[PDB]
């Protein structure tokens, strides 16, 4: 999990009916992970943090006037595959 | 191998001893990889490419991390090993 902390929003609503008259919507379940651990009070914590922006270039105004290249306007974009690649070495067993 | 692609130094050479007055020095020998390539002319190419500088944010190696966006994407490497290694 690459990126930064997710919203955190982990209820389901149900429409109840309050006789003819009225209906509520409320909170009828929350999501718990595999871990056990609920989503709505702290969401998803990545394992890998990386801001976005671009990729940095020590000449990126020099050399100035389907993913290639975009991956250099897409930080974060960038290390997820950083990260298949070290996998992708790893299961060179 | 995270980093920069190397310099590609990979030559040996040998002192040719012309007597006692002279004596040559010239690349005797090249090295090679176990996959056979030769260092020399091409080094070193990285897996993963990271030009130096400081990491980005939002506003013993602890901060240094920070100042060093080289050595967090070689710790972020090992991070993912250990993951593939929960099995």
């Amino acid at each position: 999990i690459i990126g930064e902390k997710t919203f955190g929003k982990g209820s389901v609503q149900m429409l109840l009916p309050v006789n003819k008259d009225e209906a509520i919507k409320i909170t009828t379940a929350r999501y718990y992970l595999p871990s056990g651990r609920t989503i709505q009070a702290k969401g998803i914590t990545p394992d890998i943090v990386i801001y976005p922006g671009k990729v940095p270039e020590n000449e990126n105004k020099f050399s100035l006037k389907v993913t290639p290249k975009m991956i250099n306007d897409d930080i974060q974009l960038k290390t997820a595959i950083d990260s298949l690649k070290t996998w992708s070495i790893v299961d060179e067993k």
